């Protein structure tokens, strides 16, 4: 079969790089539209507009409603049309970035992605989720330019870095399972050797620098350990999951949308952490190998029990709902496993039990 | 400093994938221009046009003159203009592919790169050489789609695969030296961890499957070993040198343009092999480490002495010309070394001597 | 899914154990039918009858026609009926043993299997081949008693021991591929941990004692090395392939029945050797790993090139016939691979080429 | 480039060697000047004069004022002139030893250096610091004779040995960084292989015997462990930093002179310990590698947090002053790093944070 | 006991450093005397004078007679007196360098040592041999400046580099034996840890780069391998033997002066090679360990049998003369061994026999 690898055109990371935005946009154009929510306009939004003005680059300032819906995308796309802007700049978290990508596809515009936290690996990807999760949709392209300012990230909450590490720790576990079973990746074919090298390196980097990166953020300072972890959470994890493959961990994350409740205040990363423990319980690992992950999660104050994810004393019936959704036709778990909803419900309680046993030590 | 990574938008590799060209071009357009020389039109050119016709995709058939000059690029660009084609397809070797990239930049067209041999790592890159070498020039983008058909490659001459392996064996040696010295890559910043993982994996893959891949080609068959080496020669080596960094090996290759003679009938890869031995002689390696490379080159019938590269009994004055050109202001050797032309002339004769000593064993 | 393990009821091996046949049949019965061809009646047949007589055990002496057909089975089954024998004893090579198993199923009789060479792992199994290969058929049970006399085997031709080692060297290669891909075994389910331990031990035993066992046979002596290899060729290889899984190697063996010619004078083992090299060429192994097997085969004077298997200068069309038969619907290659006939034809020429390259060293 | 190695002419170490001073000065002369402060005259000063008298060697007894200034040097140099002494003997700590070296240069006299604690590696060097640090100045030569009496040192305060170990633990960390980056040493060229072997051995010796040496001193006894550590703190650390190279650790030490306060009562060694943690935070080390150093420092009661160095709750503005001074033009940090004052301020808070995290365990 | 380390004040090595001689002599003086024989005046002598003139430095040109005798030293010392030169510069081989050292001691002059081959480790030392060897004599100091130009050395005969490697390969073997037995070094006390680190590193460097350095010289080029070996042959080997200790190898070298004949045309290094094999035969090494040295010697065309050292078919009586001289009272063999002349005669024939046995393989 065919191997396929896709990637954003350019990735740039460093301390204060947001100050060179006008530089990177030189031979591209002079009119842009900038999208961000109220909070982010203060954090980095105004700084970006000011830098663009200094370079004679026009900038239509849009305030993201907060909901990534078709309407909001139609609303913002008209504004850009009117201003006849040829460059779209999305700044902030997940919803804002997906919306910015939808907008760029409508205008066939050059898109710049500027995350304000290294909390998920969605930044570099060509895809998003259509919701209770319903399916994955692809955009026409991966972003043209992803700009990551470590200074901004060293100021974001420590919990958001821990979340990004959790999402990135799922990368090798899931890709490895797709490679072994000969399944397909989101990109369309079997994994390339390039994606395998990137996903495996992603895990080694997190285990080596993860904790030092977490401490750096607590003190709001930029260090080599933080630079390495931010690259892992963004570029390695991004290419690794997209071109390396998804499996059970993210299917479990999706399965949680089948329930209502406080669990939905947790970040994408915190849900993925527990989901990763569930994939490990469905595989053949020794106790020491599983505890190696549990230990790192606790060090980063991430959730490892059903109680931690707001599902204390959940019923078998509740867990079966999650399991049925996670094993739905078309979910990624099928790319690497042959399991039934009942097998998965069983694995959810086993992971909870394994973690409690570790804590009781 | 800032780390930068760039990449072609999509890479697709597999046996007979050329038969799905119309498929990959679906939501892109229906009018294209196809560029190839006389020989390649027979090898794969007509097959591509026929596949495009089957899908109602128009195809202006251009015959590459054979010289990648501004004129040829202006000539072909007009034809595409007239046909109002929105897709450029380059098929064949180096010169044809660079020309196709120049043409796509003029029309701001979507570009598909289809190599007919895995002989150099130029396919995925955003750059070319301006000649006696004068400098490196960047195109506006890395290719949109790189399509690699292993079946076509298993039929190309064994010497061209060996050449591609030689060019790819320079990747880790050069990138490693840039990473250690803190120098910059062609992409603009310091190397990312992603590029380091890819370049190091590139070398491991070649040492493991290189010979089996060479034997596969001799018998004109496609095997897993050939699929791995073709990916290394193209995607790993491509990203590795561009986003990982160049150093002395390719500067020596360029320095050979300072001489006239039969050496210029050798392939880019065969010249890079000797150039790699020269960088190793300028570094601090034990005898066993250098011989590890010499042995693999001989197994692939690649050149390892001045005599093999058509410079038998060359004079110190001749070698100094190569050395002066290789250490020119702006060459890549400066990204990782602090050496003079005289040091480099000395290293050229040492590599020759080390190789003869090995052969005399 | 369910894991399944099956086995013959009892396996007995040792020097001169044929002399205790009357002992093992004590509480079973006193009337038997003994099946063997003309040559084997001399080798061990008469010795068995004589031992049974000494114990007051009746013995109807049947002379196997030489062709394992439904008619021969009906013929022999009547004789046993008439003699009202409750025990069937098959002695000799493959065809005789399969026939004896067919006969025992008709009479619902206790069956004793006594091989006179350790040349294939069919002895302990519950199955046979229905022929140009057409399919695998199961008997109602695995044999009740398998009796292996190392003294008899130390006198059989060295070529037959080498053949048995070849067939046994396919066991781990094939089982490992079924375990990794999650496919099924001949026994019906996924492999047990028991079968995995047995198949892996089978390979370790052959590499450690194979050559010493081969030399023992050349001198017609029984040694610990011979006892270990005879157990590997019979009990380990038998349980390993049946309850561990078949894959590409034996499918290639079957694919050879699609051709006519001198290749059909080779033993089952000699054909399996080449078939094993083909599965390794379809997998991802380094040159050193493949050569480890090639070297051992040459040491045992087993075939490793198309020329050795009587297919010198075979045409692509001839090889495609073998490939099409080997990838037929229902063949075992599908339990561990997703390949086309063309992929397999390519792997057949690669194995030939890899082996020649090794010899040219 | 050129490699350069410099060294004191002779180094002598052992228990009670101060008793053979008259012996070592035999064929040199009979008139000397002895420099020491009030406290040291009691500790070893009078013992040295008495030993010199026994050998008919004249000895002008000078009492060091306590401040190493040009005036004090002019004062003492006249006295030696008047006495027409051809040998200068400095006894005691840092300031006295530097002054003695300045005095010997004025008279072109033979100089003997006799430390009374193994607290810094200044003894063997040809240099001193010109102060708020302003620059490094070289003397005309490295000392002629360095005499180290382990008995005297086993009686000095344990805190001074711990200080010497701290200063010596910076040697390999700094030299290794200069070697990797191709920078220069204080001696003038790139490091020799000799200096690399000495600096690396220095670290291995401290990790093996450091704690046993510390306990020996607490009990005021001379042991092989103490003899090894005293040699590391004096001869290995001395040659290692001078001919091996300085980098960030000592630049941070110098940067502290930009602040006023109680921090200035700490020893040179205690400040270097924290400075070493800062260089490690600017490099790419895993958590375990950094903790290996933190653990040893705590075992020796050395400082590892800003609070320990009297800078509890220091302001970003205060830390920036240290950072600006440490990255001044001409400081040693530039021999191995490309960093800004802001990067260094960030590394100072990271080291503090890493250490607190370790303690909180 | 006391540990003692001595060293030349400054060591400088690099390509063409002879061109900066006037630079290094800046604040020292302007009148010098230059000593060299007829051949060396052409090789480097005139170049040195010319460089000194360019810097307004006077230079009395002396032609070394060729015999290092008291008379020649008195002759040259007068000339320097008359010219009132304050700097002595010795250029060339052994005898010239020792003479220059004797001359500097008479005038109490600053001495610069400039070797034209890296053939022995006498350059940095404070000692010479008084001859049939009679004893070792010390000079008043180790040299002030040792200047090693790798360009000059890359032009000296390959045999002289091999000789220097042989002399340097004796360093660790001899020092290790003194360290283990608790004996003394030439410097006066037991070995320091610094000397042990240097001597051990010396051997590792030779085994890693020795052959590459030998090939570099054959082609007359300067490489990193040559720079490393020249430092080992000069600075590491020099400090290692002087401050690390001599033992049996050099005592055997001295013992050869008891015989007359062609053996005396061999270099100091070639005699030391055989002497090293003899010390190894007197120690407890396995066959593989001894062959590791024999193999390297043969690769460098150094002598390993009595026949190679011009003593073919020597008589027991002849060998006893060498043995008696080598075990003389006061020789260095006693620093590490308790052996009789008869034991040593026996070891000389064993080494010869071991080497022949290796060659006969
Ligand atoms: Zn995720
Ligand atoms: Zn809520
Ligand atoms: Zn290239
Ligand atoms: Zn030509
Ligand atoms: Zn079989
Ligand atoms: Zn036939
Ligand atoms: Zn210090
Ligand atoms: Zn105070
Ligand atoms: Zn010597
Ligand atoms: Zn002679």
């Amino acid at each position: 079969a065919e191997r396929v690898f896709i990637s954003p055109a350019k990735y740039v990371q460093g301390k204060n790089v947001i100050t060179k935005i006008a530089n990177y946009l030189e031979g591209i154009g002079n009119k842009t539209v900038v999208i961000a929510d109220e909070i982010v306009w203060k954090i980095a939004g105004h700084t970006i507009v000011n830098e663009l003005k200094k370079g004679n680059i026009a900038a239509e300032e849009v305030v993201f409603s907060g909901e990534a819906s078709r309407n909001e995308v139609e609303r913002i796309a008209n504004i850009a049309r009117k201003a006849e802007a040829a460059i779209v700049i999305g700044v902030g978290g997940g919803k804002t970035l997906d919306t910015a990508k939808a907008v760029a596809d409508e205008l066939d515009a050059y898109i710049v992605i500027v995350p304000t936290a290294a909390s998920t690996d969605a930044p570099t990807s060509a895809l998003s989720v259509i919701y209770v999760f319903e399916s994955y949709r692809f955009y026409k392209k991966n972003p043209d330019l992803v700009l990551v300012d470590t200074k901004i990230i060293a100021n974001a909450p420590p919990r958001l870095l821990a979340s990004g590490i959790a999402d990135a720790l799922a990368t090798w576990v899931e890709a490895r399972s797709v490679i072994k079973s000969g399944g397909k990746t989101m990109a369309g074919g079997i994994p390339t050797i390039a994606a395998e090298a990137i996903a495996e390196k992603c895990e080694q980097t997190l285990f080596k620098y993860g904790k030092l990166a977490y401490e750096s953020v607590k003190a709001k300072v930029v260090t080599p350990a933080l630079e390495a972890v931010v690259e892992a959470n963004t570029l390695l994890s991004g290419l690794g999951f997209e071109s390396g493959g998804l499996a059970a961990a993210h299917a479990i994350h999706n399965g949680f949308t089948a329930l209502e409740g406080e669990i939905h205040h947790l970040t994408h990363g915190e849900k993925v952490a527990f989901g990763t423990l569930v994939q490990l319980a469905l595989e053949e690992h020794s106790q020491q190998e599983i505890e190696r992950y549990i230990e790192l999660y606790l060090c980063l104050d991430l959730p490892v029990t059903l109680e931690d994810i707001k599902l204390k004393d959940a019923s078998r019936e509740d867990i079966l709902k999650v399991a049925k959704a996670a094993t739905a036709e078309g979910e990624t778990i099928h790319n690497a496993f042959n399991v039934t909803a009942d097998d998965v419900a069983d694995a959810i309680f086993a992971a909870d039990q394994y973690a409690k046993a570790y804590k009781e030590k």
